């Protein structure tokens, strides 16, 4: 079975473990636990090819950083995460894709940045073009999601494996 490893970026709070607890489980977690790291396997049928995704779900926690050239080195998909209510997060997202390829060595890596927590609109400190411009500069998709819908999560992930299918 073709199987695909992607790790989930990004700083505390911004919804790393809603989204990826949406895809696997189709349910909405709001008790923040803050994560040390956790692996989900989900098999996905994208364009109709079924496969394995492996999710790393790691720790925004300051901690846990290094680990984090472990992670990149295993890992084949990165989803690069802010809350577009906390633009401290969008900033702390910008040095994330070049630590990608310093150590991935090349340019492509399949990279989506999303912007979390659009459902709150009324808080939104980032807005959709600054996001939009440097998902533009970094070349790769963007997405404004809220973990609350199946159906934005569900969109996010198969994006990410057809990102690894035309790396
Ligand atoms: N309104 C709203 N709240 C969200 C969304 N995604 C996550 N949350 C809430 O944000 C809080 C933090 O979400 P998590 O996904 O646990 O955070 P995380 O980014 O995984 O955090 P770390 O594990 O510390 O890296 C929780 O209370 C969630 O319920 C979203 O799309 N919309
Ligand atoms: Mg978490």
């Amino acid at each position: 079975m073709r199987e695909y490893k992607v790790v989930v970026l990004g700083s505390g709070g911004v919804g790393k473990s809603a989204l990826t607890v949406q895809f696997v489980t189709g349910t909405f977690i709001e008790k923040y636990d803050p994560t040390i790291e956790d692996f989900y396997r989900k098999e996905i049928e994208v364009d109709s090819s079924p496969s394995v995704l492996e999710i790393l779900d790691t720790a925004g926690t300051e901690q846990f950083a290094s680990m984090r050239d472990l992670y990149i080195k295993n890992g084949q998909g990165f989803i690069l995460v802010y809350s577009l209510v906390n633009q401290q997060s969008f900033q702390d997202i910008k040095p994330m894709r070049d630590q990608i390829i310093r150590v991935k060595r090349y340019e492509k890596v399949p990279v989506i940045l999303v912007g979390n927590k659009v459902d709150l609109e009324s808080e939104r400190e980032v807005s959709s073009s600054e996001g939009r411009a440097l998902a533009e500069e970094w070349g790769c998709p963007f997405m404004e999601t809220s973990a609350k819908s199946k159906t934005m999560v569900d969109e996010l992930f198969a994006e990410i494996v057809r990102q690894m299918n035309y790396a």
